[PDB]
This record gives C-alpha cells, sequence and structure tokens, in this order.
C-alpha cells in the first residue's frame, strides 16, 4: 500500500557527482521523473527518467556549496486513468 517515496538522503558526494537514494513502491511503477536544479533559477539543471527499477542514481554537472532543490515525480498508473501520484519536493544545499 505505501505509495509514497521515502527515505530521500544522500549517499555520498564526490568532487564531481553526487549519488542520491529513495525509494521505489511494491506497486507497478512505470516509471520516475528525477529534476534538479538550483534555487531561484531562470534554467533548470536538467532531470531524467528511469523504469523505476532501481532506488538509487548518480548525478552529474552540479556544483558544490549551492542552493540544490530536487523533485521526484512518482508515476505509477494503471492502464486507464491517469493516476497523478503525488509528486514532492524538497530543497537541500549540497
Amino acid at each position: 500500500v505505501s505509495d509514497v517515496p521515502r527515505d530521500l538522503e544522500v549517499v555520498a558526494a564526490t568532487p564531481t557527482s553526487l549519488l542520491i537514494s529513495w525509494d521505489a513502491p511494491a506497486v507497478t511503477v512505470r516509471y520516475y521523473r528525477i529534476t534538479y536544479g538550483e534555487t531561484g533559477g531562470n534554467s533548470p539543471v536538467q532531470e531524467f527518467t528511469v523504469p523505476g527499477s532501481k532506488s538509487t542514481a548518480t548525478i552529474s554537472g552540479l556544483k558544490p556549496g549551492v542552493d540544490y532543490t530536487i523533485t521526484v515525480y512518482a508515476v505509477t498508473g494503471r492502464g486507464d486513468s491517469p493516476a497523478s501520484s503525488k509528486p514532492i519536493s524538497i530543497n537541500y544545499r549540497t
């Protein structure tokens, strides 16, 4: 029944890459969408999707010491009614 991402935390931080790790439900999750970009910007860095099969993912192309806002869109869906999940976002300085 747990259909809400959790344990969103940072495992490690390299001088040129960050490793984030959250959680994927047990239901049939089509795909996820992780977008990131500095707060108060006119052009977000970027974003990418995944079969929601992996609960972790590596990212690169950022900068140390800077307010970072990440947002994860858990898109499940079944066969018709677009079950718009509950996208959530959190601010964190990395």
